[PDB]
């Protein structure tokens, strides 16, 4: 349940935005002014925010913002979000300052985040206007999807999304669900809005086989580098520059829904492609028959894609979870977030999942088996 978006919450969102771009501006940081960019996007966010309440300029038009469904979840999002990154600043203390440090990771998951946000807000408030009923999802199929299930809501929990997905494309494990949660919930923040659906079903297109592509082409495919740079991706195929055909495909955080292939030509040149308004992994077979995508990340094996024109482990989705924000999402069910700790093992899981494992005769901890001797009720942060 958020509170109302009025003037005053929006402008506390505001408030906190300027403290992280403070924290962030430290030179101590040695912060890379590259994508994505906190010091630009705050301000950019700001800007789109200004821009929005100069279109709600009446009491009468502000009250109609104010209780905007997707608005309330949006500006209670930001404001934990930008309160997130300060007490991230806060603890992490001089660990903020050494890059290869799990606080500068939460800073860069921030920074995806937020950057997200504002490319959300961008879609679905348009030169400020709300126009979230009118928003077009890009592939038919998908669209009906949304329709069928979701009618003409904006946005909608994780756990009804996930439910109703599950109806048509089966999700066989908690792992798998919690690995499509950090993919589809791009915004961390437990919803699914129509924006951040058009992008998913957009990036692992066709509809048909949506989940086979993105286990084949994200979980699983050692080509795939997720939001990888553009200058890291370089300077990871430079390492195969005498390789032709080594590649690797990454996720650009400035142009959401589409994909780059890096590459290496046969004169030893790095160079990258956009694919078109089509499936990767057609982009992919395609490249292979040509001679262009042959060893992806450099490595001998390039997975056969074809399967997919007409098996995953545990270990694989745990390893995917990493770059992610779920550590605070109970893993049996993957809806519920963690709101119970067993003693004296310390595991964490959701109430509703521990009564059902107590109420099957389940031998101790779920986790562990290790006997349960007492419960505590606990919160956890994703970064926790
Ligand atoms: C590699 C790239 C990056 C960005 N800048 N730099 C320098 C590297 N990156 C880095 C992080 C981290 F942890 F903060 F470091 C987190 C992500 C990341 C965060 C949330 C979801 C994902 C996806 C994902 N892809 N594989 C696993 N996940 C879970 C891609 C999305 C659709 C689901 C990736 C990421 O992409
Ligand atoms: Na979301
Ligand atoms: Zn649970
Ligand atoms: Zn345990």
């Amino acid at each position: 349940k958020q509170a109302a978006a009025d003037r005053r919450t929006v402008e506390k969102t505001w408030k906190l935005m300027d403290k992280v771009v403070r924290l962030c501006q430290n030179p101590k940081l040695q912060l890379k002014n590259s994508p994505p960019y906190i010091l630009d996007i705050l301000p950019d966010t700001y800007q789109h925010l200004r821009l929005i309440l100069s279109k709600y300029d009446d009491n009468q038009k502000l009250a109609q913002l104010s209780e905007n469904e997707y608005f309330k979840i949006y500006i209670d999002s930001l404001m934990k979000k930008s309160k997130r990154a300060i007490r991230l600043f806060k603890e992490g203390k001089e660990r903020m300052y050494e890059e290869q440090s799990q606080d500068r990771r939460n800073l860069t998951k921030l920074s995806l985040i937020f950057s997200h946000m504002l490319a959300e807000i961008k879609a679905i408030f348009p030169n400020g206007q709300f126009q979230g009923d009118n928003f077009r999802i890009t592939k038919a199929d998908a669209a009906e999807f949304w329709r069928k299930f979701f009618g003409d809501k904006t946005i909608v929990p994780w756990k009804v999304f996930r439910q109703c997905l599950h109806e048509v494309h089966q999700i066989s494990s908690g792992l798998e669900a919690m690995a499509l949660k950090s993919t589809i919930d791009l915004t961390c923040n437990d919803y699914i809005s129509v924006f951040e659906f058009d992008i998913f079903t957009r990036l692992f297109q066709p509809w048909g086989s949506i989940l086979r592509n993105w286990n084949f082409l994200a979980v699983t495919h050692p080509g795939y580098m997720a939001f990888l740079t553009y200058d890291e991706v370089k300077a990871r195929l430079q390492k195969y520059s005498t390789k032709p055909g080594s590649y690797i495909f990454r996720l650009s955080c400035t142009r959401l829904g589409q994909w780059a292939i890096g590459y290496v030509t046969g004169d030893g040149n790095i160079l990258q492609t956009i694919p078109h308004n089509k499936p990767l992994f057609q982009a992919l077979i395609d490249g292979s028959r040509e001679g262009f995508y042959l060893y992806p990340d450099g490595r001998s094996y390039n997975p056969d894609l074809t399967g997919l024109c007409e098996k995953v482990t545990q270990e694989q989705y745990e390893l995917y979870c990493e770059m992610g924000s779920t550590f605070q999402l109970c893993k049996i069910c993957a809806e519920n977030d963690k709101d119970v700790k067993i003693e004296p093992c310390g595991h964490l899981m959701c109430t509703s999942c521990l009564t059902a494992w107590q109420e099957s005769d389940g031998q101790g901890c779920p986790f562990c088996r290790c006997e349960i001797k007492g419960t505590e009720p606990i919160i956890v942060d994703p970064f926790d």
